[PDB]
DNA sequence: AATAAATGGAATGGGG
DNA sequence: TCCCCATTCCATTTAT
């Protein structure tokens, strides 16, 4: 099964949900979600995973928070903005 | 207040 | 057994 950070990186690479997520500074790996259109992206994550309940942005962001310590994704001090690690970006 | 976002502990569920 | 990689639930705090 695909990991959440890889799902998000793949979306950014494909441009399939450009109104829900975008690079802010792609060289640094910073990206941001749409305030108004993030829920459609969260729904897609839950469906891809086959989860029991409907996925929400809040639950997706709760999973993103768990990457902070291991480092794959960190929260940036702007709203709805995160940053991939260099290791994630290279792979 | 209404609306949104953030913080994050804890219980529960996946697939080895 | 017990870690992986989340998902789900819930209470609380901050937004300037």
């Amino acid at each position: 099964k695909i990991r959440l950070y890889q799902f998000l990186l793949d979306l950014l690479r494909s441009g399939d949900m450009k109104d829900s997520i975008w690079w802010v500074d792609k060289d640094k790996g910073t990206f941001q979600f749409s305030s108004k259109h993030k829920e459609a992206l969260a729904h897609r994550w839950g469906i891809q995973k086959g989860n029991r309940k409907k996925m929400t942005y809040q639950k997706m962001a709760r999973a993103l928070r768990n990457y902070g310590k291991t480092g794959e994704v960190k929260k940036v001090k702007k709203k709805l903005t995160y940053q991939f690690s260099g290791e994630v970006l290279g792979r």
